[PDB]
């Protein structure tokens, strides 16, 4: 139906091992993204040692400003965590969409409905969670300290895409790395596709440089907005 076609979900998932240390503020980038309805989620990775570089205040602020979630996890748990966050934030966004439609058709929010009707509406939301298009840009930190986390991250991203493909609705996933090749700020690893290109992840995820999280988020939002226009 129309409301399913209109309720396309747009998310940026940042996977990182510490706060930005070069370039402009990613909190502002996420705030910009969210004005377009994009939700920005952040996974911070627990590494080892004295954790000197692993500061996640910024990660929390990015998720707050981007209307999403922040979780901090060991490498073994990145895959499961990414899947949970993507589904839980998609569910929250769609609940809001349905509530707004209810108000337009009727003056009632889901809270104003009796239990039986609230249950019917939640079934509508579950259906939307399966059937809407999902546009996702995964932004992968490839600063020097990421070197030993990268192999796990490559597998996690592959697994995320595979798990999302189970849904009825279309999947469009793009991947970017930050920082970029040579002196560039980001690298497009793959354009939007229904699958993750594993050879491309292996070739393009090189751990070097600092972390320019701000430009990564801006690039991701740009990709989502360009894709929306292409789909139109
Ligand atoms: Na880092």
């Amino acid at each position: 139906n129309a409301m399913t076609r209109e309720a396309t979900i747009r998310q940026i998932l940042v996977i990182t091992d510490g706060c930005s240390n070069i370039g402009p503020d990613p909190v502002e980038a996420a705030r910009r993204a969210h004005r377009h309805g994009i939700v920005v989620n952040v996974i911070g990775i627990v590494g080892r040692g004295d954790a000197g570089e692993q500061g996640y205040q910024e990660a929390h602020s990015i998720a707050d400003a981007g209307g999403g979630m922040c979780r901090i996890v060991q490498p073994a748990d990145i895959s499961a965590t990414a899947q949970m966050m993507t589904h839980q934030t998609m569910q929250m966004t769609l609940q809001q969409v349905v509530n707004q439609e209810l108000l337009a058709v009727m003056g009632k929010s889901t809270e104003d409905l009796p239990p039986a009707d609230r249950a019917r509406v939640m079934q509508v939301v579950e259906k939307l969670e399966d059937e809407v298009a999902l546009h996702l840009v995964v932004c992968l930190d490839t600063s020097a300290s990421m070197r030993d986390k990268i192999p796990t991250v490559r597998e996690a991203v592959r697994d995320l895409a595979l798990s999302l493909k189970v849904r009825s609705g279309p999947l469009a996933v793009s991947v970017i790395a930050f920082p970029g090749k040579g002196e560039e700020a980001t690298r497009l690893v793959q354009p939007f596709s229904s699958e993750v290109n594993v050879a491309a992840l292996e070739a393009e995820l090189v751990a070097r440089g600092g972390t320019p999280t701000g430009p990564a988020i801006d690039h991701a939002a740009d990709l989502l907005l360009s894709h929306a226009r292409n789909v139109d």
